[PDB]
Parts: structure tokens; C-alpha cells; sequence
């Protein structure tokens, strides 16, 4: 059972925009997905304060990186607050539509794509270096669903059958053909220090092979 949704119109041309737009910077998207994942595991750390019972489903705060060659894909799995299926059809829990807006602004008056986590649409980052994204993930208060979009207007969503999660999000990107380098241990571990190196959760790099 899959449902199929369009984009809002802003969305999809935000999504246009990032794959369309020359811009070389691309290893930005790695930080505004680890930023994200920060984020989340902020929220179910907070809720946790005054309610423990929110870490039946896990009490490790963590981000693992996944990098698979054979299958061409960069995982980013986070143990956060995850997303409710309402939130994940209203743009993955993001303001994407007065996000996209500021952004665009911001464009047009002197910044340039790596500042778009500011704005709050930072996920959409992954289309500068992949084709298609899966989003997997699990709230405490919802089932485990999975999203995905190869862009072109459309997502779908539809229950997950696969491994279950506990409670966060992981955020699979399958990679173009020319942007491989983002499996390569040394490229990660390069993004991971120059621009996350402050995250207050630890990031484990898995390895292969
Ligand atoms: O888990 C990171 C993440 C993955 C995909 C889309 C958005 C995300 O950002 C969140 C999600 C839920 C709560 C707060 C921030």
C-alpha cells in the first residue's frame, strides 16, 4: 500500500533549484543531515527530562554514518524524536514553504546555497548529491513509515516492512554516479571535522569490508 503525494509547488522548485543550480560545495549536505540529527536527538532528550518513559524505545543518543559502496549509498541513522507520518507528508517536520521563501530572498540578496540550513529546508541538501533519498523512521507516538523521492514533483510514503528502528530517523541517500567520493572513509571523516566537529553526540563512521 503506497501513497503517492506532489510537492508543494515551492517545494519542488527549491528541489530544482538544488539539483539544477551549479554550485561545487556539495559536502555541505553532510553537516545540514548531521545538524538535523542533532536537532532531533535534542527533542527526545528534552521530552525525556520530565517524562523517562520516552527512552522505552532506546536510550542511546547517537548518529552512525553508513557508507555502502555495493549498493551506492550514504546512511545517516539518528536515535531522535523521529517523525510521525503527519510530519513526514508536511515536509519531513520542516517550515519548507516561508523556509523556501526566506531562502530564496536570501539568494537573490547575496547568499549562496550552503546557508540554507538557516532557513530550515537543510534535509533537501541531500539532491546535491543524490538521486533518490529514503527516509525511514519511527516515533514514539506512530507506526515506523517510510518516505522517499527521486524529486521530479512527487514522494510517497507508505508503511515500513523493513528491519525495525526503536525510535529515530535514518536517512538513506542513494548517490549520482559522479558523487562516490562521500563513500570514502577518509572524504567522511574530512566533513565530519571540518564542519561537525562540535556535535554534542557521538558520530561513528562505520567501516566496510
Ligand atoms: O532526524 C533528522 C531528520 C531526518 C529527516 C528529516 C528531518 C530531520 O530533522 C528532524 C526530524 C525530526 C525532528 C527534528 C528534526
Amino acid at each position: 500500500e503506497v501513497e503517492t503525494f506532489a510537492f508543494q509547488a515551492e517545494i519542488a522548485q527549491l528541489m530544482s533549484l538544488i539539483i539544477n543550480t551549479f554550485y561545487s560545495n556539495k559536502e555541505i549536505f553532510l553537516r545540514e543531515l548531521i545538524s538535523n540529527s542533532s536537532d532531533a536527538l535534542d527533542k527526545i532528550r528534552y521530552e525525556s527530562l520530565t517524562d523517562p518513559s520516552k527512552l522505552d524505545s532506546g536510550k542511546e543518543l547517537h548518529i552512525n554514518l553508513i557508507p555502502n559502496k555495493q549498493d551506492r549509498t550514504l546512511t545517516i541513522v539518528d536515535t531522535g524524536i523521529g517523525m510521525t507520518k503527519a510530519d513526514l507528508i508536511n515536509n519531513l517536520g520542516t517550515i519548507a514553504k516561508s523556509g523556501t521563501k526566506a531562502f530564496m530572498e536570501a539568494l537573490q540578496a547575496g547568499a549562496d546555497i550552503s546557508m540554507i540550513g538557516q532557513f530550515g529546508v537543510g534535509f533537501y541538501s541531500a539532491y546535491l548529491v543524490a538521486e533518490k533519498v529514503t527516509v525511514i523512521t519511527k516515533h514514539n507516538d506512530d507506526e515506523q513509515y517510510a518516505w522517499e523521492s527521486s524529486a521530479g514533483g512527487s514522494f510517497t510514503v507508505r508503511t515500513d516492512t523493513g528491519e525495525p528502528m526503536g525510535r529515530g530517523t535514518k536517512v538513506i541517500l542513494h548517490l549520482k554516479e559522479d558523487q562516490t567520493e562521500y563513500l570514502e572513509e577518509r572524504r567522511i571523516k574530512e566533513i565530519v571535522k571540518k564542519h561537525s566537529q562540535f556535535i554534542g553526540y557521538p558520530i561513528t563512521l562505520f567501516v566496510e569490508k
